[PDB]
């Protein structure tokens, strides 16, 4: 039989797609790795469920532990649903500032929500957080390579036959491309990993995106693909799409993750 | 030695994964497990009755590049298939749907033709066969193929277990489908119909249906709160309805250490 216990158990082994029709040309293969596969949509999923992990083994997370975490985006619904799924009470401050959707969202998952005043942005939420944590010993704050870029890196390195040649992402949050480029170049000394933008030791290049061909990208991707993302995906991809036209790239897997570390 | 790459996000269509509904089941002398087709690329079952609708399409020639695949509508599912593999689509739908729903099918390509809200959906299906008759590019899309698959996925995953398969009717009979394939392997298996209190609903056959369940609906709305809230697992009213029924067949004391599986989100959700 294969039955995972619960949701959080089904994070991860994320499948690749290739990019056939947006990349008009190519003498280089470009796919996409879709961490929108992810019970929670994104790859802050693996960063959500990684810390949990840890925090257990370590023991700083006890049966009757509160998980408070300050947040802005997509981490607060992967806590909140891994929170749900393994029986923790979830509280998450946040900024005014943050959308209805997401707040309703969180609430669906059992998360409470602490609103902080916009004007104070991430600040106010982390403060927050903290004055809370000194209320009540239960709460517990989340917070070389990471546990999930190491697994993400093997899905990679595995569904690859271990041929990428070019890792292409946004900076994101949480260390990910960089614990990524850790792993695979240490394999794959030849492979470059590339930053895309609108621990810089192991970035080979850094594409700024004429943000905004990022949104011509995006569309054609939905349209010509099938596949509906954000801007910084558009940026990835098209970023993707100038290494693959490069002619010493010619016959290069360059890999892209969707949706990107940026989105 | 080999890799494992999708041409296109249409191939990513099922092999979804298996759960254990372990807390909202209080109890059980039984199991509950749920198959997630929340997994599929679109999130739901119909993505793999829009695959294989456009694959049947192909295989019998009735499907030309110098196409306009045309359905009342899913849609989405439709939209996001016909993109991929790069067939103009053009769905028609009352103008009581979503401006939310509107906006994402344009996102895929989708040309929408808005029908009357009065008329429903005989308005859609209406206007849908009438635009077929205007012009000749237009394609309008046993158990079913993907009836088969989705029984197949239970029957690998379950290691031929299964002994009730729990699921709202839906239209169509994908459900029945499925209740005819374990069944033909396993008649001892059982099969419930989940309800509240070719797109019509299937005729229940008391032969494959073995009992309906009437979920109290609401009832239905307290088991998808305790579903997000203790299992993480985000779904609809129909969804809830389906493991409440799923939860009462797990208690019946006939039915001890059975193997019960429901389908997530459930055929019946809107
Ligand atoms: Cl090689």
């Amino acid at each position: 039989m294969t039955i995972a216990e619960n949701i959080a158990q089904l994070i991860g082994g994320t499948p690749l797609v290739r990019l056939r029709r947006v990349t008009d040309g190519a003498a280089a293969d470009v796919v996409a790795k879709l961490e929108s596969f992810n019970p929670a949509g994104s790859i802050k999923d693996r960063i959500g469920v990684a810390m949990i992990d840890a925090a257990e083994k370590a023991g700083l997370i006890k049966p009757d532990t509160i998980i408070l975490e300050p947040t802005s985006g997509n981490t607060g619904i992967a806590l909140a649903m891994v929170s749900a799924a393994r029986g923790y009470k979830c509280v998450l401050t946040m900024p005014d500032t943050m959308s209805i959707e997401r707040r309703m969202l969180l609430r669906a998952y059992g998360a409470e929500l602490v609103l902080t005043p916009g004007a104070e942005g991430m600040a106010g939420a982390i403060a927050k957080a903290e004055e809370l944590a000194k209320t009540d010993d239960r709460y517990f704050i989340p917070q070389n390579p990471a546990v999930h870029a190491v697994t993400t890196a093997e899905e990679v390195w595995r569904d690859t036959d271990g041929k990428v040649d070019i890792f292409v992402s946004g900076v994101g949050t949480g260390g990910t491309i960089t614990g990524v480029a850790q792993v695979i170049k240490q394999r794959r000394p030849s492979a470059q990993f590339v930053a895309v933008e609108p621990d810089l030791a192991l970035v080979d290049e850094v594409i700024t995106v004429g943000n905004d061909d990022a949104l011509e990208l995006a569309r054609r991707m939905a349209t010509e693909e099938g596949l509906l993302f954000g801007i910084s995906s558009g940026a990835a991809v098209w970023a993707a799409r100038e290494l693959a036209h490069r002619p010493e790239n010619a016959g290069k897997l360059i890999v892209v993750v969707l949706p990107d570390f940026g989105e």
